[PDB]
């Protein structure tokens, strides 16, 4: 696990490098603008001032990321990771800078009022299926064990625990784990924090102000879980952490199964660790994460093939809805938006 | 000259399509065969389906070869050029297939309606109205404009597009004679395995059905270099085009220059700046608000402005993931 230590400080270092990276991007824009003919520059007399506002938004974002860094460096479970790693002050990769940008957007989806419409489209259908299958009239929710793999910043798992179910989120990415630890443990005052999740988008802006607008978080107090709640989060590969068979009443995957190198392996795990009679609720598209990465296994299945594999495992299909429309960390003011026609299904492991 | 080097570079890319795509399928096949036998047995049609993909690749390569030959050793083309090739196949859906009609109706019909409103027969002899369509892609919009009787010229920079528009516009008459498989490179977000290999047919109309006395033409080259004669055009119609500029202010300058006094510029599209993420390329990314302020300072008069014109671009209607654009539509007039 010396390589996990190496990976830990690599991610810490990426968090610390955000401002350097983004300030370079803005300096390229200023350089290019300053090389235009003077008369064209005079057509845009607020352009340089707007770059200054972007730079302030960058500094603010960097301040949020250093707060997360400060939080996770001083966590007891992270003492096994060491002093400061190498004596390396190293630049971070662009691949990690892209993950940082996505992580900032994830705050919108999971912990901002701005993301409520997205959560209503993705999380509420899952929560409703849970209420349908484990209704309060017949089930003590505190004895129903629900696992949420790839929980991201944890809002879905948290919402399930708010209803009283014994809910565990699981997440492999340090970007998400550092950030959700910060939100779930430290952000105990509604909308106290702010970030600028769209400053990286220079294209498709209707108004220049849209790029620098803030989002506030958290929209709920994460510590309003009532007494008797049972909420937890685990760190690691879903496929390695969960080895006990016949354990879970429910597994809820939301925009997750297409993260697999091999989705058949996910299906195999979910079958093994569900209790007889347990259910797997899935909602999401099929954007295979490793498809366009060299030296990475990626088995890309159509939804039709996924359902055929699920049926051959012995699962029984109880709910299937195609074309469940949603966005994912959408920028509502952008002139370009991605939409997903997700499939929702509920399948049961036979008793 | 180095333009003939660039020419043969694109010819070679057309000829490398099958090689590049068969290698992609090889990686999927190798990875599937790497799986444990018990997992491969769950999917007894998987390898046969790759074989259908390979047939569709071969059929696409035949089409590309008739395009290249009806335009007149194989070296590895760049990943950058194969992506442009894949996009060109998709462009056939948008411009010359019935599949693309809903897209054309959302993007092309608003432009044509503004042309009809601004050059009505009660005022204009249409055959003397000169309309320019920069970045005409495969030519459908410019062709529709010429079908109304106006003197319309399309202009296109990309050899991928020019080779293909030449094939469609000059060697196609029989409706739906040809088919392509524009979706075979999409392995993600498929509802049904059959959706990846489904065909589209083109052309949905006969391009040689232009009326008598028509005036339709296409030029090859950089819009900003080819059009130097001032005060020439009655109308310039830009559709998903102005975000292709290194510096959109230069496009605005050219449009101002070559419009006649009283002529109009019709624009519809988003602002996805082509060079934003390309290393060592100039890219001035303006908000729409800033583009409007440049247009106002040039002296254009704003006659029409609609934001949030909703459209897709070479959408795969069966895909589980789709891109939507909230386009701006405007019509501005160079004062008389
Ligand atoms: C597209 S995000 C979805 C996040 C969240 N479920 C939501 O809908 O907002 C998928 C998440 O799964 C995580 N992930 C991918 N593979 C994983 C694995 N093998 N084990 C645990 N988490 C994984 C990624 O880090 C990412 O946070
Ligand atoms: C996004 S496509 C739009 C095609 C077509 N107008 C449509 O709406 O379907 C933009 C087109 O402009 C072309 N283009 C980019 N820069 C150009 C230039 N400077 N001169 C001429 N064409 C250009 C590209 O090759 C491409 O075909
Ligand atoms: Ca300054
Ligand atoms: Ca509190």
């Amino acid at each position: 696990e010396r390589l996990e230590r190496e990976h830990f400080w690599k991610i810490i270092n990426a968090f610390r490098y955000y401002g350097t990276s983004m300030h370079e991007r803005v300096n390229r824009t200023e350089r290019q603008f300053r090389s235009l003919p003077a008369n064209q520059q005079k057509l845009l007399p607020q352009f340089l001032l707007h770059l200054d506002k972007i730079r302030k938004c960058i500094d603010h974002n960097q301040e949020i990321l250093l707060t997360i860094v400060n939080d996770c460096i001083h966590m007891f479970e992270n003492k096994e990771y060491g002093e400061d790693g190498n004596g390396k002050i190293m630049p971070a990769s662009t691949f990690d800078m892209d993950k940082l940008k996505s992580t900032l957007k994830q705050f919108v989806r999971d912990w901002s009022e701005t993301g409520k419409a997205e959560r209503d489209a993705c999380y509420q259908p899952i929560i409703k299926e849970i209420l349908k299958n484990f209704p309060k009239e017949r089930w003590d929710p505190s004895k129903v064990n629900i696992l949420v793999p790839g929980a991201g910043l944890g809002r879905l798992a948290w919402e399930i625990a708010m209803l009283g179910y014994a809910c565990q989120g699981n997440e492999w990415s340090f970007f998400m784990l550092f950030s959700s630890n910060f939100v779930l443990n430290r952000c105990s005052e509604i909308n106290k924090y702010k970030l600028y999740p769209w400053i990286h988008q220079f294209s498709n802006n209707r108004r220049s102000a849209d790029q620098i607008r803030p989002i506030f978080f958290p929209d709920v107090d994460p510590h309003s879980l009532p007494p008797g709640s049972n909420f937890s989060m685990t760190a690691g590969d879903f496929q390695e952490i969960y080895s006990e068979c016949n354990t879970w009443d429910c597994i809820a995957t939301c925009f997750f199964i297409d993260t697999a190198h091999n989705v058949i392996d996910y299906i195999d795990t979910i079958w093994k660790i569900l209790k007889p009679g347990g259910i797997w609720i899935n909602l999401g598209p099929l954007l295979y994460h490793f498809e366009n990465l060299a030296n990475e296994l990626s088995i890309e299945l159509s939804y039709e093939d996924i359902k055929n594999v699920v049926l051959q495992y012995g699962f029984k299909v109880e709910v299937e809805k195609e074309s469940v429309l949603s966005t994912y960390t959408v920028n509502d003011l952008s002139m370009m938006k991605y939409y997903y026609e997700c499939v929702l299904f509920v399948v049961r492991k036979p008793q």
